[PDB]
């Protein structure tokens, strides 16, 4: 009857439409590659069918066909116009359905010939709704199909509006074709930008404080031993103070140190050094001379605010305001002009420095107010509560200590260095002065669970893996995750039940998280992969460590986000908590699968009598390596149970293959395991 040119490239030749048309008489010539105009199979065409085909006619072409140039989009357009169209019906939620039309100049606008709604079930997966939505459209299409021929159809223009998608579009979701239509919207809940956002941050920490002054002024802020300092008080003196560092030449993002100890004058030159304008970076004073005079030389910091007691520890290094020296402070009580902005830093506190050189972390404003503003309301806390002032001056979990309570109207308590390890007298001086709330690390918080507290009502801990929820107090406990290079933590869990592996929680206000694979693409809830960090948490990076920080704080290839690569791992829960897995660099081969050692020892320590247990790998010299199972319990137990133990919620490659019991662990001076200091097994 009539010769009819079939394009496609994804389709198979054999498709359910070509054998139809050949029933009918018709010679069905394929082809999967771009045409031109001066092709002589345009000769002896009378119709042009494109189904999911990956390239565009030229327009001499589609001036010689018009009304003839058929294509199956299985798309209910004008929504999803373009590539992946099934997708993102589902993903954008949009209209479902087929439609059968006219091509045109542009992508897929042409007038419709017949349409037919489509419906996905919520357990479906994509890659059935791509194949439900193929099956669909060949089927209108053999329905109308001699309706076509003969043109009786009536071409309707599309609907104003519809979506657009292009090829390229799919790249970050490629993990997902397998997932449910249930499972994939999930997911579209905990990472997708909200559409609805949160009112951007527009002020500096010393604002915010400035206001809380107005309103509390009486109030103490802060008691060290007998000493107070009421919110009018504090304000005053560091505003004396900040006078005298703005007419030193302090100006915005200017780096300025602190050498103290836990006291009054410690809190004054902190605020004191924001209202002046610049950053300030704490040097714990009892370092090795060493870090000190690093910590100062990778600073920029011209000026140091420090003791006559510690003035000598800087060596000169830089200009020095003694606090005690009654002329460092001016004449002038009055809050300075406002000259920052929320981008301006804050503060920048060090790393570890174990694993590489310690990496000066820069911390803006608006970092650091976006906790304190989440913290406030997340606690409840009032200023009837009290906190400790615990953490060590060169830590975030200071910036929690001082920040968060100081804008809800609290009052600080400075817990001198001495009473810090004798728990059992803070204990005491908790429930005498009535601590209500403060953050304690892991283990220093583990040991107050021993002790009889009345007072507090929360503590928050985290840093390190949880592992002990009894406590004797009748507080609620949290458990909190993030770098220091994202402001303290990002996410917090209330610690409810026991749990083998304890949860980090959920994100807290304008912060996202984004589990990602090696690929930096999306994985599905449950998958671990690479934990990423989105939203005002992000600081500015490493000081004068560009290309570092580059590395670190990426601009993601497909999003465009700015995202903080954590180098951990962890998986989201149903629930929509987080779980975290261990480090990423711990990872090693094992029989051509990449695992963690490390993941296994929360199932180990679940079973009933195991009480401490830590899993290696171990080489052989064959470039081969092999996980052994360490664990201490009343006695042995039997290989064969052991195995079985883990077989129920653990895979079989995970299993580890050797398991050592010891009636004790050799705990390292910190209390947790060493994990070299235990012997080695050869096979």
């Amino acid at each position: 009857m009539g010769r009819i040119l079939f394009l496609t490239t994804f389709m198979s030749k054999g498709n359910k439409v070509v054998r139809y048309l050949e029933s009918l008489h018709h010679e069905v010539v394929i082809c999967q590659e771009k045409v031109h105009a001066q092709s002589a199979n345009l000769q002896e065409i009378d119709w042009i069918v494109s189904y999911a085909y990956g390239y565009i006619l030229d327009k001499e072409i589609v001036s010689r066909f018009r009304g003839r140039i058929i294509n199956l989009h299985p798309s209910l357009l004008p929504w999803n116009k373009g590539r992946d169209p099934v997708f993102w019906s589902v993903w954008d939620e949009t209209p479902k359905g087929v439609t059968i039309h006219l091509i045109d100049e542009h992508v897929d606008t042409g007038d419709i010939l017949v349409q037919e709604e489509i419906a996905f079930a919520d357990e479906d997966t994509l890659l059935d709704c791509y194949n439900k939505a193929n099956q669909a459209i060949e089927e209108l299409f053999i329905r109308e199909w001699e309706n076509i021929v003969h043109g009786r159809i009536a071409p309707y223009r599309q609907t104003a509006g519809g979506t657009l998608h292009f090829k390229a579009d799919r790249d970050f979701y490629k993990n997902l074709n397998m997932t449910t239509v249930r499972e994939l919207l999930a997911l579209k809940r905990l990472c997708a930008e909200p559409k609805r956002g949160e009112k951007p941050i527009d002020k500096t920490f010393h604002q915010l404080f400035e206001q809380q002054v107005e309103m509390t002024p009486d109030h103490v802020a802060v008691v060290d031993r007998g000493q107070s300092l009421t919110y009018k008080q504090l304000n005053e003196r560091a505003n004396q103070l900040a006078h005298h560092l703005r007419g030193k030449g302090v100006k915005p993002d200017d780096q300025v140190a602190i050498m103290l100890d836990k006291s009054l004058d410690m809190i004054v030159s902190i605020l004191a050094v924001m209202k002046a304008g610049g950053a300030y970076v704490p040097i714990d004073p009892d370092y090795p001379g060493e870090r000190i005079a690093y910590m100062l030389a990778d600073s920029s910091a011209a000026i140091l605010l420090t003791n006559a007691l510690h003035e000598e520890k800087a060596n000169g290094a830089c200009d020095i305001i003694d606090v005690h020296d009654p002329d460092s402070y001016s004449e002038n009580t009055n809050n300075l002009p406002h000259v920052n902005r929320p981008d301006d830093l804050v503060y920048v506190m060090y790393t570890s420095g174990s694993t590489g050189l310690a990496k000066g972390v820069m911390i803006e404003h608006h970092n650091l107010v976006n906790f304190c503003e989440w913290y406030r309301p997340y606690f409840g806390v009032t200023p009837a509560d009290k906190a400790l002032v615990y953490s060590s001056f060169s830590f975030d979990g200071s910036a929690l200590d001082i920040f968060t309570h100081l804008l809800a109207g609290a009052a600080l308590h400075i817990v001198p260095s001495e009473r810090k390890y004798d728990l059992d007298a803070l204990n005491d001086y908790c429930n005498q002065e009535g601590i209500t709330i403060s953050y304690l690390p892991t283990g220093a918080a583990e040991q107050f669970m021993q002790m009889d507290n009345q007072s507090f009502r929360v503590v928050i801990t985290g840093g390190d893996v949880l592992k002990k929820i009894e406590r004797n107090g009748t507080y609620k406990l949290y458990n909190g995750y993030g770098p220091t290079e994202c402001t303290i933590m990002v996410t917090m869990f209330e610690v409810d039940k026991p749990y083998a592996n304890i949860p980090i929680g959920k994100p807290i206000d304008r912060t996202r998280i984004l589990i990602l694979d090696e690929a930096l693409a999306l994985q599905p809830i449950g998958v671990a992969g690479e934990l990423f960090i989105v939203g005002e948490g992000l600081g500015r990076g490493y000081l004068n460590r560009p290309e570092l920080t580059a590395e670190k704080f990426i601009v993601h290839p497909q999003t465009g986000e700015r995202m903080y690569r954590t180098g951990d791992r962890a998986r989201f829960l149903p629930d929509g908590n987080i779980e975290f897995l261990g480090r990423l660099d711990n990872l090693v081969k094992i029989r051509g699968y990449r695992i963690e050692p490390g993941e296994i020892e929360p199932f180990l320590m679940n079973h009933p009598l195991i009480e401490l247990t830590t899993v290696l790998a171990k080489e052989q010299a064959d470039g081969r390596k092999y996980l052994v199972g360490y664990y201490v319990a009343p006695e042995e137990i039997p290989h064969g149970e052991l195995r079985e133990w883990l077989g129920n919620d653990l895979p079989d490659y995970m299993i580890p293959t050797y398991f050592v019991h010891m009636k004790a662990f050799p705990l390292t001076a910190n209390g947790k395991v060493d994990r070299r200091a235990l012997p080695d097994v050869q096979a």
